[PDB]
């Protein structure tokens, strides 16, 4: 109940929420149906529209008007935004030459440059170029400030998950807004875009920027605008708040536009109808900048122009129906559209079986336009699994398509032409970022980056300590003129042992065999030097990775590779090797096919054994440093050490062997050498974080050899590819992957074909950031380079996307 009979007189767009059933005059009052009786009258004035005209200049103040053109309006802070242009001979902000903002030029009483986040829904990255002729204000922000060619949203590429990621720096699995629609089985409650459940605080995890600010004594304006408040009134309200006394004035503000998303759904991303919405958003930017200029704030405020996601062509003829695949379609609930989430319709149904649903959905139609996954098998870069609101069965839908349960769902609900929500690496889903103001750089292009990084930067712009989040703080320092965050590298927690030769061959009873009994002072000294690390500078190019947790491990040196060998997991945490452009690929010689060799530096008790693999009918093994890339027949024996072996399903060995035999040399050829670091990952609870020993769900049968859930590789070379990877003077280039370690290749519908037709496609799907691998391994890479630490942080956040221009 609301007692709507109090008044909004002197309270319009009050910042503090007054407590029920007392009536409200704040922004949110419309959303809750709790506004005082006179809110529309007092707070939503529209009389005489939004612009001054010549006949209005110097008018007698009429308090009924939407905005004012009277002499007193500047001191009241309520002029129409074009007042000084029409009435005082000034120029529009957009018509002014841009001039570098070297220092904040703020009025007396301003403690810090305010931050205004101007958010636009469905603003596809390519609109910045394709719409530039119709968006002069935005084009001026972009060209004169700091801009990225695009900014990568989070998955799913929907509004609430992305706006709340902007607000928190968190992945949706961590902040809890995992879709625009959700069911939480613990609350037994459903979240929808329409309705009131979505305002309940239990949905919204983490700590959003406005709360971060308020806790640290920095006042915030509204972030969520009620849909019925016109954009012109949102801008006027922000300008009015900026005219408050110092002690009352917020330092952080947001604007939001539901365009161009609203029209893009109706017309498609490039429908001719889309020009007008882009012109209108540009006009709104112009109102804000004209308004700031009138207040003498246009060289004081930092403005961020940012989108939540892009927009793709999607029409309802491009819909896959689950009723064409499942016999039992009535026993499931599907969250449909540009992603699919499946759960049992009834928890009482003991005939429900996820395995049979996945199988019925796997590679059943030649041109099938979605792929089913158990959520733990989704690409790790999506970070889309560790939340009870994410159903165990997920459908990744091809760009331009929908999935639905039955055809009747599509016509009893072919109107729309645009949608979004797809995989966040898809080009059409990318969105925009521009920063303009004293704290941003001048006329500066920065590489694409992820929206999870922005919360830290917004905290830096406001002098706030960010709450714990998924950004990598410092990775966006290159966007900023000042206020940079200068992180220190994390301290190494575990120091390595450097074992020498400590065991005789006969101490091992591993069930392994090798035809290596093939028997020189010249070259005996050489082999000893290699085992002490004489080639390490060639193979460990950026320092050894640091281990950031407590464990027991050994550094092992070899002619062709170096490794950090875990005595706890019985395999390397990492193996590092450099392959020059000139490297030759060779075969595994016949006499060495089944060769595994005890490592006389590592105790039998801390080694794998061959008998376990013989007995485990499901599990085979592979090698981290590839025997195919040995530098000589003699060095090749090192590759068959038991300390270089890792457990691999035979189906996965198809993938790994093709990567090692074909792809590494291809990349060395293309990139002028590569340095490779490879290793296992254990993430059985799919939280994106390194498992401890007691979290491991599967072992090689009868042994203590843990089975990895994934294998990673980090492939680094010189950004200037005229220099070889091992003699690089300047910035680095990286690409990485985290491949799922699966006992079948059901994910790859073409896997019956030669690996040349499917393996690299799989690897591209599972592309990763170095930072993703760091979370999953507790390792810290690139500790010893010539490069600045913030440059290295940017490198560690890079994702090689494999999308065209
Ligand atoms: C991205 O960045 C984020 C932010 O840094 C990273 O997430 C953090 O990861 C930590 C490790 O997973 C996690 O730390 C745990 O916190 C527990 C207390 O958490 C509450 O308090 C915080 C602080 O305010 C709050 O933020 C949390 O919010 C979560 O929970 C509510 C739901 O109740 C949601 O509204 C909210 O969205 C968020 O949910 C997300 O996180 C939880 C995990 O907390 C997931 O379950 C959800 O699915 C969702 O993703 C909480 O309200 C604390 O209790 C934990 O301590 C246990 O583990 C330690 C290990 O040291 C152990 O020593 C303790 O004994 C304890 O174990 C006991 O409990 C076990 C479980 O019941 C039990 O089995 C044992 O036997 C023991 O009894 C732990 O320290 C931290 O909370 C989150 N923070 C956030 C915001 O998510 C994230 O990892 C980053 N991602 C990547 C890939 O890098
Ligand atoms: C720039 C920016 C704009 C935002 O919303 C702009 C908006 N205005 N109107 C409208 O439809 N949208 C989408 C939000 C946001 C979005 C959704 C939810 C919340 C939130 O945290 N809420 C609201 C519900 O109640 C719970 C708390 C905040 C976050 C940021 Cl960073
Ligand atoms: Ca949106
Ligand atoms: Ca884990
Ligand atoms: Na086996
Ligand atoms: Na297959
Ligand atoms: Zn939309």
């Amino acid at each position: 109940w609301t007692a709507t009979s109090g008044s909004c007189k002197g309270r319009c767009f009050e910042l503090q929420e007054v407590g029920p059933p007392d009536c409200r005059c704040d922004n949110l009052c419309k959303s809750y149906s709790s506004c005082c009786h006179d809110f529309d009258e007092l707070c939503l004035k529209t009389a005489r529209g939004w612009e001054c005209t010549k006949d209005r200049c110097g008018e007698v103040r009429n308090e009924e008007n939407a905005c004012h053109c009277s002499e007193d309006c500047l001191s009241r802070g309520d002029c129409c935004t074009n007042y000084q242009v029409v009435c005082k001979g000034e120029s529009h902000w957009v018509d002014d030459d841009c001039e570098e903002i070297k220092v904040p030029e703020c009025p007396a009483g301003f403690v810090r440059p305010p931050l205004i986040i101007f958010s636009v829904d469905g603003f596809r990255a390519s609109y910045m170029k394709k719409g530039s002729k119709v968006m002069p204000n935005i084009e001026k922000l972009r060209s004169c400030g700091t801009h990225a060619p695009y900014m990568r949203p989070v998955y799913p590429t929907k509004t609430f998950p992305n706006l709340y990621t902007l607000a928190t720096g968190l992945y949706p699995e961590s902040h809890g807004i995992v879709g625009n629609s959700m069911y939480d089985p613990v609350f037994d409650a459903s979240f929808h875009l329409r309705g009131r459940e979505k305002f309940n605080h239990r949905w919204w995890g983490g700590q959003p920027l406005w709360i971060t600010a308020t806790k640290q004594g920095v006042r915030a304006g509204t972030f969520f605008w009620s849909v019925s408040i016109p954009h012109e009134r949102r801008i006027l309200t922000i300008l009015q708040w900026l005219s408050l006394p110092d002690n009352e004035r917020p330092s952080v503000y947001a604007f939001y536009s539901e365009q161009p998303d609203f029209s893009g759904h109706k017309y498609g991303p490039f429908g001719p109808e889309m020009t007008n919405p882009l012109r209108e958003i540009d006009k709104t930017v112009g109102q804000l900048m004209d308004g700031l200029k009138q207040l003498r704030l246009h060289r004081c405020v930092n403005v961020i122009f940012v989108g939540d996601h892009g927009m793709e062509d999607v029409t309802c003829d491009r819909t896959e129906f689950l009723s064409n695949y499942l016999t039992n379609v009535d026993d499931i609930t599907l969250v449909p559209g540009t992603l699919g989430r499946i759960r049992a319709k009834s928890i009482n149904n003991s005939k429900y079986d996820p395995k049979t649903i996945i199988a019925a959905l796997t590679c059943k139609k030649p041109d099938q336009h979605f792929k089913p996954y158990m959520k733990q098998h989704l690409p790790k870069r999506l970070h889309y699994a560790n939340n009870r609101r994410i159903e165990d069965i997920h459908l990744l839908v091809d760009r331009r398509w929908h999935v639905a349960r039955k055809p009747l769902d599509v016509y009893k609900k072919c109107f729309f032409q645009g949608d979004h929500g797809f995989d966040n690496k898809v080009n059409s889903m990318q969105t925009v970022f521009v920063g303009y103001g004293p704290t941003f750089k001048y006329r500066t292009k920065v590489p694409p980056f992820e929206n999870i990084e922005l919360y830290n930067v917004m905290c830096d712009l406001l002098g706030l300590k960010p709450a714990p989040n998924n950004g990598t703080h410092g990775s966006l320092n290159h966007l900023l003129r000042t206020n940079t965050f200068r992180p220190t590298m994390p301290d190494e927690v575990s120091r390595p042992n450097y074992p020498g030769i400590m065991y005789l061959q006969s101490e091992f009873d591993l069930g392994c065999t090798c035809d290596d009994k093939v028997e020189n002072k010249l070259e005996e000294l050489n082999k000893r030097l290699h085992t002490k690390g004489s080639t390490k500078e060639r193979h460990l190019l950026y320092g050894r990775p640091a281990v950031l947790y407590r464990t027991s491990y050994d550094i092992l040196y070899h002619t062709d590779f170096e490794s950090g060998y875990s005595e706890i997991f019985l395999m390397p945490l990492w193996t590092s090797y450099t392959i020059s452009k000139q490297a030759e690929v060779s075969s595994i010689p016949e006499h060495l096919t089944n060769c595994v060799r005890p490592d006389v530096r590592v105790s039998p008790g801390f080694s794998q054994n061959c008998l376990a693999y013989k007995n485990d009918k499901q599990m085979s093994y592979g090698f981290l440093f590839p025997p195919y890339l040995s530098s000589s027949p003699e060095a090749k024996y090192d590759a068959f050490l038991v300390t270089n072996m890792v457990p691999m399903y035979p189906a996965f060995k198809r993938v790994w062997a093709y990567f090692q035999r074909v792809l590494v040399k291809k990349y060395a050829s293309e990139r002028n050498g590569v340095n490779v670091i490879s290793g296992p990952i254990f993430d059985y609870n799919y939280d994106g974080l390194r498992d401890t020993e007691d979290e491991i769900k599967q072992y090689v049968e009868g042994s203590s050899i843990p089975v990895p859930t994934h294998y990673y590789s980090i492939i680094t070379s010189c950004l200037d590819f005229t220099q070889p990877a091992d003699k690089c003077d300047g910035p680095l280039s990286v690409s990485s992957f985290i491949l799922p370690h699966r006992p079948d290749n059901d994910e790859s519908c073409n896997s019956s074909e030669d690996e040349s037709k499917w393996v690299e496609e799989l690897m591209k799907m599972h592309t990763a950031r170095v930072r993703d691998i760091e979370h999953l391994t507790g390792l810290d890479f690139y500790r010893k380079t010539s490069r600045s630490y913030s440059e290295i942080l940017t490198l560690k956040t890079y994702l090689h996307t494999y999308e065209s221009e």
